[PDB]
């Protein structure tokens, strides 16, 4: 009974906008008076392979960048302020966006969920969930023109912004930056190749999705037998897995089961040997796509 | 290949709570009409079989009270209200300002919508589900979801859909089109209720053996060709749908030399086990993609 959900995207819809530099273009974020876009938005198609981001700021100036409201409101927007943050383009506009939401900015952890919403040239078109891999990169969708994309949470009425689209390395795996600028996995906004480190099992999400298969029946792989945290997250670096860090969150799934942690850790242990082929909530791999968080509000 | 739904904030501007006595749902406000399950009419205890009949004439001016949460606030003062199929057309005094281009549109098995899950006519949360060849869906929905609604776009037209009304045993759901009439026809009212037996979307199975390939997993290609006629009579047997092609489905054909009756074959065969192999990281075959969905996400 568990199916990826997003936070509904108006709220971040009313704040997407397409920026311009030369011929160059992409998506923006148009908070208040500010416009966040990546910064490679500056440098011309042949400088990428090694661009000089200290040189094409100082020259640039508020006439290379153009800023257009394609959706619902019209708008007409004009920079006046710039400034390069991390990998993040801070520019400055004369109107505040009347539909800006309540936001922070949050860098997300490894294991956790976030909405994105996908766009090309300051137009929405589909939004997905994804959680940001231990090796800091997503496995999202997302084609040509689609940098500068959103990656949100929102608890209560606040949106935490989280993620801004930047770049894609091998297949189908992207990743991008946090709005203090800084890139995830300490990626490089440029065109040359480069290798991820490996992908490790989030430990948190496997626990929470054992439970969940608790809460449908699916209990079968629930024995008495137990290994404890401490130990599990000795085993844990040997495997491809992430250290085991509960929360509570995690407490209350454990409660309404009454099935505890250590007995989950211990299965998890016996799990990635091979399911024999047996079935849990219809798969044969480990689920980790799913955070404690998504199986209360999910299964409550 | 990830599951992605539409845009959502034109259909949250639509949203609104609806009440009715004790009873409270979600609605979908557009033009000067608001839609609604009829079932708000009942009173809590009589809906193991109502007389919607009834409930319906023994409804006053003041019956309903609707209510804009989103957005400019707003209560609405009805004027009329209809009954249709399973659903309350009601009639508001003020054209809903965010009305958007739209149409409705049946949805037929093993096709994707985008769903806006509300409760107390509150957005809370976006997902896409397909329509399974019992006419149920695997969705995410608690107390107070009903009214929900489902939609696609075709450009800038949204297709409603789906009205959301009720949940079977273990978490498979249906509700309305807006034409009045129950998915599956199962009924608006409380009994426990029968599904049928599900089956394979052999169209989104071919979609997604597709997808692989264009991922260079092509390993379970081999020049046999079983034609679709001869699929469809096995398919009976084996619970799968019938195969039914397409322009987009053609469009994978073309896009990898790979044909239609080589991976209905290939189908055939994989029915049993994946023999100890893989594809897209999975050993059981994947029918929740749509041919829409591989060519607009490996394109
Ligand atoms: C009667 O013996 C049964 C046996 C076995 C299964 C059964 N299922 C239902 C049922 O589903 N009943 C509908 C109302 C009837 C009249 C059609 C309902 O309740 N629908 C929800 C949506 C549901 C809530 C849970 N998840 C959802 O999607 C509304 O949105 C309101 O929500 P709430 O009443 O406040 O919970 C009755 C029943």
């Amino acid at each position: 009974g568990l199916v990826k959900m997003s936070h509904p995207s108006g709220d971040v819809e009313a704040c997407m906008v397409q920026v311009t530099c030369g011929s160059m273009t992409l998506n923006g974020l148009w908070l208040d008076n500010t416009v966040w876009c990546p910064r490679h938005v500056m440098c011309p198609a042949d400088q990428l392979s090694d661009p000089n981001y200290d040189a094409l700021l100082i020259s640039m100036t508020n006439h290379s960048f153009s800023v257009q409201k394609h959706i619902g409101a019209p708008a007409n927007l004009r920079v006046v302020g710039h400034a390069m943050q991390g990998t993040l383009l801070k520019l400055t506009v004369d109107v505040a966006n009347p539909s800006t939401p309540a936001y922070t900015f949050t860098t997300v952890k490894p294991g956790a969920a976030f909405s994105v919403l996908a766009c090309y040239n300051g137009r929405p078109t589909g939004t997905f969930t994804v959680v940001m891999r231990p090796n800091y990169t997503i496995k999202g969708s997302f084609l040509c023109g689609s940098c500068g994309s959103v990656g949100y949470t929102k608890e209560g009425s606040v949106i935490n912004f989280c993620y801004m689209h930047q770049m894609e390395l091998a297949n189908g795996t992207h990743t991008g930056s946090a709005f203090d600028g800084t890139m995830y996995g300490a990626f490089m906004d440029k065109q040359v190749h480069q290798v991820q480190l490996t992908d490790k099992y989030c430990s948190v999400n496997v626990v929470a999705w054992l439970y969940a298969a608790i809460l449908n029946g699916c209990a079968w792989f629930v024995k008495p037998n137990r290994t404890s945290v401490v130990s599990f997250n000795e085993w844990a670096l040997a495997n491809q897995f992430t250290e085991f860090v509960g929360t509570q969150s995690v407490d209350m799934l454990a409660v309404k089961t009454g099935v505890a942690i250590e007995q989950l850790l211990y299965a998890i242990q016996q799990l990635y040997t091979g399911f024999q082929g047996k079935q849990i909530l219809g798969s044969t791999m480990l689920e980790d796509e799913f955070t404690p968080e998504d199986v209360n509000m999910q299964i409550m």
